[PDB]
């Protein structure tokens, strides 16, 4: 098995897990197309047999009685001589489908509808940081659901994914930093989880039933389970999960404005059971995340912006003061050094350039200024990678992986170089998972060890991207307050002309 | 009408409304220890003689059997002969107490709660700013309460009342920008408020239903009804929802971090009844508005703030372009009014004053310059009443109500300062609703005069308090930032002057 997956689609196994029964309705006479394999328990007939029948005959009278309540609505108790039995009703490509699932033998007075919204919404009364409003987030989840490890995830512009909140019992190992590639999620998987908000997969070990039609005739495709919550997992992810050594799973789609912002997975060891009301008020949790989300994004980086301003502002202190400004930029290196969020600094003023942090060579940086000339740059220049660009430093790594430059003179060459590290580099490596586990798995597919390469090939000789923020300081510093560079400039030639006149 | 509203106990009133009916009880023989006038009706016996009763035979063999049930939930939909009723639970003057209510015909099995939750949160996708969040919060809780007229209150620091927002059909008083003072809501009020989210006007038209015992032997005072939402209203409310024809009244509260931030009052002119469903609903949604709110007010600043910083930055780009401070403020004559949000500034950089915006007279721009210096205040002198700091200027405070004065020179007396115009004057008086009222009211109690004559004469030679962002930029004006660079034209002016009697 080779390049598997992003050819296979997920919406059309057609196969169902043995947690719940299925049948599909069309028509006035609501013939059963599509019937399940292990109907046979609860209908109490061969499922062959249960196939060409009108629906009123081969429903129990108990499923019957509140047919019309349950199209009405969609979810009500109905209580067989077997047991209690959860009902739902989903429309897909025409047929309707009735959905039976296995209810509590639990009486269900007690945790009463709305209550647990109450429980899971008292904790996040205060929440200031993003992580850390993720952080209890998750901590409530864990709390309710009783599963073992509770995961927050955030992808990025190209769908690389990071792990930013883990709320666990003590003895796993820490998944804090985690770093994962776009195409360890294919397209379609982001789809069917930006369609639908929660996905519970009840056991791995559970070997999925399919229903029993070979190819639906009319339509010429097995039934599309997309709106279903019974789809069975591509068996790649199956793999992935029994590596990992999780089994019971029920993750939340975090969207913001449409777009998929994230993923809280609940992980557990063993098959675990949840109720129907506290996954209803999941549904609801996970709605307020991402209202809660979409809204401290904004105040984060607004402050992230004031931020940068009251941090530039300071810079005219020290320029100003009396001190040449070549001496200032050593005292004061570490306020114009971070305000982009770079490590380099390097600065052509009419001397010899100068250095400031980690930057390339004496050599590298006269060259660099001769390459930039030629390029056309109105105000500035962002890049992203150097090695395409620049091929003489493509193999200097360490100092020249990212590049930010603006031209302080409209005519004269004075260029100021502000170099950020690899994404490689900057990120801390004790957010690498490391920990390795005695046994050897495939060590191709699944997360643990065999992984985290994909990510470091994939932005090598790529440096984090220049925000919003970062090229408006970028633009602010080709200014610099230009006010005072300009004329601090001016001002040295026009003391120097009368001082010369005087000598 | 009489002997003002402040003393009035509201905590220890003790009233019943018309609807429900009250009954407490004491220890496990459960002494029956207090009876409404009305109950008579419902449970077919004389009140009086159940003073001291048993609980086995004074009340109907079914809540008995439920009374176990009662308790865990607090609340309960029991169907007796007269019809359905609601029951409710808890604990006051450490004897227990028994609610009842009259109930909705629907046994809530349709449109259940958890499902009107979502149908409350969709709308909230959008509101990119806390005014868009208050109004489509008050537009989808309209469309579920089916009510006339929905309002926002908001209270400043000094607990000032302010209205940001509200939803209406057509054809009613609107009373957006009306303003109350602090003391309409009284301080036994706001700790009740604060105390319970939800609180329901039955009916305004039926009188308050004496309980009985007119009060308890023990305590020497009738039991408070905090805990219980049925708690009669003072009789002085009662003449002011009269005056506004008001008849129901759905008190909804926002606090944000455990202060009364805003408070939400429906308004309809009809008696109308709202089921638990709905309420249950609207409490998770005040819980719910309560993180927004905080979210989006945390965001608003730090935004704010990143835009004064940034709006500080073309004044230095008047400077280098030809031209003098004179003519650059003359040129940019606007940009420096916003600095601080005040109408009008002055400059004294050492030659004779020079104004922009509406300035109080030169004169006395000199006279408070040369008072202020035996005034100690090291960087920024910050009074918002300038008569009590200041007598003088008290006379004409229409522009110099609020001043916000920083020293330019370090040691010298060289100042810059911001005058802000007195309020009612910024704010907009859109809180009259015009078409004088055909009855005649008391002008003393009623939304027009009354409110916001009083709040008006609270207020007098006040102004919006000086926020820490205008503060902050106005002390960057002064620090080492914008000051040196308005310096750098001194040495440029004696570099001229070298070159000059020179060549
Ligand atoms: C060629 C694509 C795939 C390779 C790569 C592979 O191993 N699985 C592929 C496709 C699918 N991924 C599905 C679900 C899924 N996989 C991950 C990957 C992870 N990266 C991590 O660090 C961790 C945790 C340690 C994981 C689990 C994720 C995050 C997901 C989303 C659901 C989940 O978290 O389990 C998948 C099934 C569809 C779906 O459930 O979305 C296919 C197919
Ligand atoms: C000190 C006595 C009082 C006079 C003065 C008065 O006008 N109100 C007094 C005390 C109480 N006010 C109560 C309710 C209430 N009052 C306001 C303020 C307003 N100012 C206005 O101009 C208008 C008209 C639009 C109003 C409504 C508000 C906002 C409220 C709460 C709204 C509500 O009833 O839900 C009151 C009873 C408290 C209660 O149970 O609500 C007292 C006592």
């Amino acid at each position: 098995e080779l390049s598997q997956c992003d050819r296979e689609p997920i919406h059309l196994l057609g196969g169902i897990q043995a947690y719940g029964v299925l049948l599909a309705f069309r028509g006035p006479d609501r013939r059963l197309e599509v019937v399940s394999a292990n109907t046979q328990a609860l209908l109490g007939r061969p499922p062959e047999a249960l196939l060409g029948k009108t629906a009123a005959q081969v429903l129990p009278a108990e499923l019957w009685a509140q047919w019309e309540l349950l199209s009405a609505r969609g979810a009500l108790r109905v209580a067989l001589p077997s047991g209690p039995y959860r009902a739902l009703l989903h429309e897909s490509d025409g047929l309707t489908v009735l959905e039976l699932e296995p209810a509590e033998l639990q009486p269900d007075m007690e945790e009463t509808a709305l209550e647990l919204v109450r429980r899971l919404v008292s904790p996040l009364a205060g929440a200031k940081g993003t992580r850390e409003l993720l952080q209890t987030a998750a901590n409530t989840v864990r709390a309710l659901t009783g599963f073992d490890r509770v995961m927050v995830y955030r992808f990025d512009a190209d769908w690389h994914g990071e792990v930013l909140a883990e709320s666990k019992r003590e003895g796993m190992d820490g998944f804090l930093g985690m770093h994962f590639p776009a195409t360890d999620i294919p397209v379609q998987a982001r789809a069917l989880y930006t369609r639908n908000p929660l996905r519970l997969i009840a056991n791995a070990r559970a070997r999925p039933v399919p229903l029993v039609p070979s190819v639906v005739p009319e339509l010429g495709r097995p039934l599309d389970l997309s709106g279903s919550a019974l789809r069975s997992v591509s068996p790649i992810h199956l793999e992935y999960l029994r590596n990992m050594g999780v089994e019971a799973s029920f993750s939340l789609s975090l969207l913001k404005d449409g777009a998929l912002w994230g993923l809280i997975a609940c992980h557990h060891l063993a098959p675990l059971h949840l109720s129907y009301e506290r996954r209803r008020a999941c549904e609801v949790l996970t709605q307020l995340l991402a209202l809660q989300l979409s809204s401290e994004e904004r105040a984060a980086e607004a402050a992230e912006d004031s931020h940068r301003a009251a941090l530039l502002g300071p810079l005219a202190t020290s320029l100003g003061a009396g001190g040449t400004l070549e001496e200032a930029l050593a005292k004061d290196g570490a306020r114009v050094l971070e305000l982009t969020g770079a490590t380099g600094a390097a600065l052509l003023l009419g001397g010899e350039p100068l250095l400031v942090g980690r930057t390339p060579s004496m050599d590298e940086v006269e060259a660099l200024a001769a390459w930039l000339a030629p390029q056309p740059f109105q105000t500035s220049f962002h890049t992203e990678r150097l090695g395409s660009l620049y091929p003489p430093l493509a193999a200097r790594a360490d100092v020249a992986a990212g590049l930010l430059a603006v031209r302080l003179a409209p005519a004269s060459s004075r260029l100021a170089l502000w170099f950020r590290p690899e994404a490689v580099r900057t990120i801390s490596w004790a957010g690498n998972p490391r920990k390795p586990a005695e046994p050897e798995p495939g060590h191709a597919r699944l997360h643990p060890r065999g992984s985290f390469q994909a990510w470091e090939e994939t932005v090598r000789e790529t440096s984090p991207a220049w925000k919003r923020a970062d090229l408006a300081a970028a633009e602010g510093f080709r200014s610099a307050l230009i006010g005072v560079v300009l004329r601090q400039a001016a001002e040295l030639e026009r003391l120097s002309e009368a001082l010369s006149r005087s000598n």
